[PDB]
């Protein structure tokens, strides 16, 4: 009031005459250009029913049979096998403007703040969609709403284990490139996360040192690395700032979200106590911390290995996480995701396995692996032969109808993520951040 003023709250109850001031808007986040594997790779049209047809070669018999005196066998060629993979539908949009808030005075808004609300979560939720997830066999056989994984699928020679999170050793990359080798193809990319294409520079390679007649003062340090190249020549497009899973929310900024529609917070997973028989060592003990109950159709339990099992490389093994799942419908869960412990050091949560639901009664998980660090990164070969992605129909918005006054919104189709040769390419795990 009066005479005199500032920092004053600007309640008029707190306050006197002046005139507050206001921006434009600053983004803080991942952006849209920010995106790199949805940004590269190259994109065909299916026209079809959700599904369509891939015809997929395996050759012939040689050996000390077929050696050559007069005639032969069986000149039985190939399997010419064939692989369908399904498309997928997979819009996420809840938009809403108050025509009140439409029309009163704004900031740049919304319904540009909306649009780009949207293009940006699903063209995320495309290569998010490409580096996880499976079809994880639901509630009963059958696919789900979820995109059959880019690189998930893929694992079957290739992946090596780096035994415990490592650096990127320079030689690791070379073994990725001759797996890929024998799959008759030569890598060409690299991605992910960037927390590793720095600790592939800061902590092994870059220390050359140039000790010279050099001058005084004025001079470089450090090292960039790109275009690294092993068998054969390649760059590494790397360092998307991308990594959901990696790093679960589920740490204090865990937040029930309308536990009506969410489903019920899980048992807090059956302590294992854990015994040792499968593949590990003698670890420690393990302990559970209750879960925090997610979003619409998931519901994801906590700890995995707690206390001293981590010294190194004992692969220690959570034995039987049983995760006792009891919900009332809301979305009968499917996903029981076990994010396993805050890591050995620094505390904030880690995914370690998303476990599609079959028991009959309580889901059991057996555990070690990846865990947990931030790991994978994906070497192979992006050419529109190989690494292909399907578009049903592109993106495109269509409007809705109105009840409340609001008006909803909405973005639209994705499809498929389709390999033509599941070994070329490859992705390692356990590297570290």
């Amino acid at each position: 009031t009066g005479y005199g003023i500032t920092p004053d709250t600007q309640i008029d109850a707190g306050a006197l005459r002046r005139e507050i001031l206001d921006d434009q808007i600053t983004m803080l986040t991942w952006t849209n250009e920010d995106l790199i594997f949805y940004r590269d790779i190259s994109r065909r049209p299916a026209q079809s029913t959700v599904v369509k047809y891939d015809q997929y070669l395996r050759h012939g018999n040689v050996g000390h049979s077929r050696f050559v005196k007069e005639i032969g066998v069986a000149p039985v060629s190939d399997p010419n096998i064939r692989q369908k993979t399904v498309s997928m539908k997979y819009v996420s949009d809840t938009k809403n403007m108050s025509i009140a808030s439409g029309l009163v005075n704004n900031i740049a808004d919304p319904s540009q703040i909306l649009t780009e609300d949207a293009i940006a979560v699903v063209a995320k939720t495309i290569e998010w969609a490409s580096f996880y997830g499976d079809a994880s066999l639901t509630s009963e056989v059958e696919g789900e709403g979820l995109e059959f994984d880019g690189l998930a699928k893929l694992i079957d020679k290739n992946n090596v284990i780096n035994a415990k999170g490592n650096q990127l050793t320079e030689k690791h990359l070379n073994e990725a490139a001759v797996r890929i080798g024998k799959g008759f193809g030569t890598a060409t990319d690299a991605y992910m996360p960037i927390g590793v294409h720095a600790d592939f520079v800061n902590s092994i390679l870059g220390r050359q040192m140039q000790l010279m007649q050099d001058n005084s003062g004025n001079v470089n340090t450090g090292y960039s690395v790109n275009g690294f190249y092993s068998s054969r020549g390649f760059i590494k497009l790397h360092g998307s700032t991308v990594m959901e899973n990696e790093l679960i929310l589920d740490e204090s900024l865990q937040p029930l979200p309308n536990a009506p529609q969410p489903a019920k917070v899980t048992a807090t997973v059956e302590t294992k106590q854990k015994g040792a028989f499968e593949n590990e060592e003698d670890r420690a003990g393990l302990s559970y911390k209750v879960v925090v109950n997610s979003d619409d159709a998931q519901s994801a339990p906590s700890e995995e290995v707690t206390a001293t099992v981590s010294n190194v490389d004992d692969g220690v093994k959570l034995s039987i996480n049983v995760n006792a799942m009891y919900q009332q419908q809301p979305q009968f869960v499917s996903i029981y995701r076990q994010g396993k412990e805050t890591g050995m050091y620094f505390l904030i949560k880690r995914v370690p396995v998303k476990d599609a639901q079959e028991d009959g009664t309580i889901v059991f998980v057996d555990k070690n692996e990846t865990l947990p660090e931030t790991a994978d990164v994906f070497v192979g070969e992006m050419s529109p032969q190989v690494v292909h992605l399907f578009e049903l129909l592109p993106m495109m918005k269509l409007p809705l109808a109105q009840i409340n006054a609001s008006i909803t919104f909405a973005v639209l189709w994705y499809g498929a993520l389709a390999l033509r040769a599941p070994k070329k390419w490859a992705r390692i795990k356990n590297v570290r951040y």
